[PDB]
RNA sequence: AUAUAUAUAUAUAUAUAUAUAUAUAUAUAUAUAUAUAUAUAUAUAUAUAUAUAUAUAUAU
């Protein structure tokens, strides 16, 4: 058995050195990673809700 | 009173020296242009701190 806890509230509450893994890294990106990375993040998120005008659990519309 | 010779002064010519203007060479200052370096301001990226907003927690 394993648990997921929830987001939302809910209703009830040998020479083994391989000859080729050796590291020389002297590539530098362009456009580098880190830059494009974090303009990504910003398109990467969705657009806002929009409640307004809609009836709530009570009856009545929300908003002003 | 006259002539020749001699001395001083004025004028002219030749030689030497000085000052001003002009020309050539050298040096310095200011300006312009180029190059290099430094500093400052602006823009981009990374890290730290502060403020605001969202989520979570605490208090009223």
């Amino acid at each position: 058995m394993k648990r997921i806890p929830r987001k939302t509230k809910g209703k009830s509450s040998p020479a083994t050195t391989e000859p080729g893994t050796s590291n020389r890294e002297q590539y530098k990106a362009r456009p580098g990673i880190a830059s494009v990375q974090r303009a990504t993040e910003s398109a990467e998120m969705p657009m806002k809700n929009n409640d307004e005008g809609t009836p709530d659990k009570k009856g009545n519309t929300k908003g002003d």
